[PDB]
């Protein structure tokens, strides 16, 4: 009665058939994952994911100390992270970093991001066709963006990203590498944040370090971990989504033609691309039931582990008509690709702006952009919790 879920489906950007079957046939189910102990509930329907991520009887703080069902042999989350805080404690720190991503703030960052994108595309154009869109655009843009915000020295950026990637590996033998990568990244940020708290500058880390409401909002360890979390989160999914969206556009000719004909369609089209693309393998950080709760007729016991699938929520026909169709003109309904509820993505406005600047500029600068290989020759990542193309040869 307990499903085996290695969550290793990795075929292109096709939806995981196991996740689709559970959404359809067993929407609240018991699963066993690659690592951690015991079973977990898996919640798949949009309305039920909405419940689990907002109802205060499902807790992230209670995950602390558990060897919880998960996809990587060492957990990516850290003890002091915002991910493992509950409201109202999580609200104050979420509100603090959200201040750095207000609508005025990201629109004041947009000019600088436009200049980065212009330079990346200049360099790609100078090297000449064909090129790897991953190496030239999707990999560098988010790393530059978050490292400029955190004021990270350019010389350190490859080392930081390499360590973050090690933590995302699902292979069992990589556990000790992942433990070491997490410890070395934590040490880097403990030292860096201590320096910025001691001697503040005008960067984001200094802003977080000096924030007070009587006491400092972040103690020394919370500050170190928050800077580390912002680096890690800022440079993975946005890189992978730039690549996933590029592949999708370059293999959907009517959709790409529509964006070339009417570029003002891009913001709404990007929202539908985000809803549709299965950008991760499996499921992420669970929650713990704090007491017995009957979720859509299923009794979840106090202490049980509860996982949500945002990917199945995005394909729930109860919410999205013809959910497997990529339809940029469909009625607008909030998707779950940035999560939901108390832990909704803090970087969503920044990621959205990066996607809009990159693709709006790409589409006008390279009107003959095409994939330079048959789509089936594109290789897709198997080693990570994320889904992404390893390389994307393009011509123009
Ligand atoms: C297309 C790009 C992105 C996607 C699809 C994405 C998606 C997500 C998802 C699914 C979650 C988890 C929600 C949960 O735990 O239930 C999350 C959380 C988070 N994201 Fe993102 N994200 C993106 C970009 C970013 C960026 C650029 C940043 C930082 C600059 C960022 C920072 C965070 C943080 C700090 C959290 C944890 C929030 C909390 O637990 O309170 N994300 N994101």
């Amino acid at each position: 009665t307990v499903r085996n879920c290695p969550f290793d489906y990795a075929h292109e950007l096709e939806f995981d058939p196991q996740l689709r079957q559970l959404l359809t046939e067993e929407p609240v189910s018991r699963i066993r994952m690659a690592y951690g102990e015991g079973e977990a509930w898996l919640v798949t329907r949009y309305e039920d994911v909405r419940t689990v991520t907002t109802d205060r009887r499902f807790s992230r703080s209670a995950v602390l100390g558990r060897d919880f069902p998960r996809m990587t042999p060492e957990p990516i989350v850290q003890a002091e992270s915002i991910n493992l805080m509950d409201p109202p404690a999580s609200s104050r720190l979420r509100g603090l970093v959200a201040k750095s991503f207000t609508p005025r703030r990201v629109e004041q960052m947009r000019g600088g991001t436009q200049r980065v994108v212009d330079r990346l595309l200049d360099e790609m154009e100078e090297e000449g066709s064909p090129a790897d869109f991953v190496a030239r655009v999707s990999a560098p843009l988010p790393l530059i963006t978050i490292c400029e915000a955190l004021d990270i020295p350019e010389a350190d950026r490859p080392w930081l990203r390499a360590h973050a990637m090690t933590m995302m590996n699902v292979g069992a033998a990589g556990k000790q590498d992942a433990v070491r990568a997490k410890a070395e990244l934590r040490g880097y940020f403990q030292e860096l944040t201590a320096d910025r708290r001691r001697s503040p500058g005008e960067d984001l880390i200094s802003t977080l370090a000096t924030a007070r409401d009587g006491d400092e909002l972040l103690d020394d360890d919370e500050l170190a971990v928050m800077a580390m979390v912002l680096l890690i989160t800022g440079q993975d999914t946005t890189t992978y989504q730039l690549g996933n969206i590029a592949y999708t556009l370059l293999t959907r000719p009517d959709l790409l033609r529509s964006l070339r004909a009417e570029p003002q369609r891009l913001p709404r089209t990007l929202e539908e691309l985000l809803r549709h693309i299965p950008f991760r393998k499996g499921v992420g950080i669970p929650r713990i039931a704090l007491e017995d709760v009957e979720l859509s007729g299923v009794l979840i016991k106090a202490g049980d582990v509860v996982h949500v699938s945002y990917l199945t929520a995005n394909r729930d026909s109860a919410k999205f008509d013809r959910p497997d169709e990529l339809d940029p003109d469909r009625p607008t309904i909030p998707h779950m690709t940035f999560g939901w509820g108390a832990h909704h993505c803090l970087g969503a406005p920044l990621a959205t702006m990066e996607l809009e600047v990159a693709f709006s500029t790409l589409l006008t600068r390279f009107p003959a952009l095409r994939l330079d290989v048959p789509p089936e020759d594109v290789s897709w990542n198997t080693t990570s919790i994320w889904r992404y193309p390893l390389a994307l040869p393009v011509t123009w």
